[PDB]
């Protein structure tokens, strides 16, 4: 019938991917940029999703993520251009993580086999930690503070604003964020979340009733650790349905 | 330097990759055949691993594993032929998972895009569930009988025998253990161990003292739910070096 659901292989398709670059030789030959560069072209034929197809050929083409010579010139270039290349499709998909090519050299650098001191386990104990560790979704405090009242209003208890509180005295500043200590529970608290809802079909958008456009409270308790399940659109219009409802509230009483 | 560490990017490739087969068309073009063809050659050459490399290759071009025009027949003759390849590299390394073809059928079905009832969320719930239910490795009762007793002796309590025993009531037959409803139960329980171990460099067998040679505890509770992290010859070994010490014990007493 159809291809498979994005966000089923998405992350694997990464993660596989982002070590295919990671595991180019710091001096390709002829034959090695002849062998990758093939091997990514072909990529763009086989994702199980005809518009990703569409959107990666199409990303591969052009600008900065164009698949070329350069590109396949050194390892650094390679693991630079893919990287480019996520944060096009993140972009398309109007979702932000925060991550800089750093992030990722820091990640994927941790999973390089140091067959020293067969690799170690004390080493592959790190490696493993990052692996696991996923990074979740990043939303603007200036956004979020659009759903603080409603927040309230519907119940959501005072536990669920620490984070929040933390990061409005820090200005919403994400670079400062993350180097908080309290950042790997932020994206531990909102990954235990985003698959409690996904593994129990829990909406992201009220369905029915009074709140119907507004955040559900599981999504509410995303949003405030700057986390979300909604893309930019999504939640700039979420924004509007909950002002309409507090608009059209302060009028009627 | 070298590669990347093969337990950190091995399950997104193979997850991603056999979501790639599932993507192929009921009836492929001339070009769809070549396209696939042409990406799954190119894989061979991008595994960040050298080793593997030379495997896969080795796989693809001998016996049922070759790829082969035969195998870009339909999407049955890619998946299956994907699924044989992998079922070849888990003999390389000598573990099991004891998953039939109709059994990663199922699973990889369920990904497929329904945009029936965008596709609906209970049905993602499904979807997910067999995304991030793990299936752990399998060992033979007959070889888990030879750790009962050192298992015992060394303090591991009644608790942990539970699955078992019930797996020896089955005459430790896998196909009739996996129509258990504690199967789903054995599998989170494995996973959670060896992700544990994993976590904490927790070996899996012991490095110095008396038990030099056999099973960590955590490596024996996980025996004692038919897991491993040890593969056939590993387990084997163990199993001498169990033996070495119960009968040096009962000489000398
Ligand atoms: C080549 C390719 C093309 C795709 N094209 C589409 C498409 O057009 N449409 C569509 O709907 N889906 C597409 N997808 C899938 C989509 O990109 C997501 O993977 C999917 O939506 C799942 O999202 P998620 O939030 O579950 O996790 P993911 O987004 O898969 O994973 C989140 C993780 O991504 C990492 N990360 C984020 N940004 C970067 C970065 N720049 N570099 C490295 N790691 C980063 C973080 O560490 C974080 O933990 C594509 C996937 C691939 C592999
Ligand atoms: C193309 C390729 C070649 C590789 N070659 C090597 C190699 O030569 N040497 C090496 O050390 N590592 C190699 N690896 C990696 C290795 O196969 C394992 O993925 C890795 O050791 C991690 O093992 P794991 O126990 O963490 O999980 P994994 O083995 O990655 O995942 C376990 C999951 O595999 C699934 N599964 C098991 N059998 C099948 C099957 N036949 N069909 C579909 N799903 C199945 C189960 O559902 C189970 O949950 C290769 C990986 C790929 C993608």
């Amino acid at each position: 019938h159809n291809g498979l659901i994005t966000k089923i292989w998405g992350t694997a398709g990464w993660t596989f991917n982002h070590a295919v670059t990671f595991g180019y030789p710091l001096n390709p030959t002829s034959d090695d940029k002849r062998r990758y560069k093939n091997y990514f072209i072909s990529l763009g034929d086989v994702l199980p999703c005809r518009l990703c197809r569409e959107s990666y050929k199409k990303f591969i083409t052009t600008g900065k993520t164009a698949l070329t010579n350069e590109v396949l010139r050194n390892r650094h270039t390679l693991t630079k251009w893919f990287y480019d290349v996520h944060n096009a499709v993140n972009n398309k998909l109007e979702v932000d993580y925060g991550l800089s090519y750093e992030d990722v050299v820091n990640k994927y650098e941790s999973f390089r086999a140091k067959c020293g001191k067969v690799t170690p386990l004390d080493h592959k104990a790190f490696s493993f930690k990052k692996l696991y560790y996923m990074d979740a979704p990043i939303v603007s405090l200036d956004k979020v503070e659009n759903f603080v009242r409603i927040a309230r209003m519907r119940g959501i208890s005072d536990k669920y604003f620490a984070f929040l509180e933390l990061a409005t005295v820090l200005n919403g500043d994400f670079n400062e964020l993350k180097k908080q200590s309290s950042w790997e529970y932020r994206n531990k608290y909102a990954q235990k979340k985003i698959r409690h809802m996904r593994e129990n079909a829990i909406p992201s958008i009220e369905e029915q009733g009074y709140w119907k456009g507004t955040p559900t409270i599981d999504e509410l308790k995303l949003l405030l650790f700057l986390a979300s399940n909604l893309n930019r659109t999504e939640v700039n219009d979420a924004i509007n349905n909950v002002e309409r409802l507090e608009s059209t509230h302060y009028i009627e009483n």
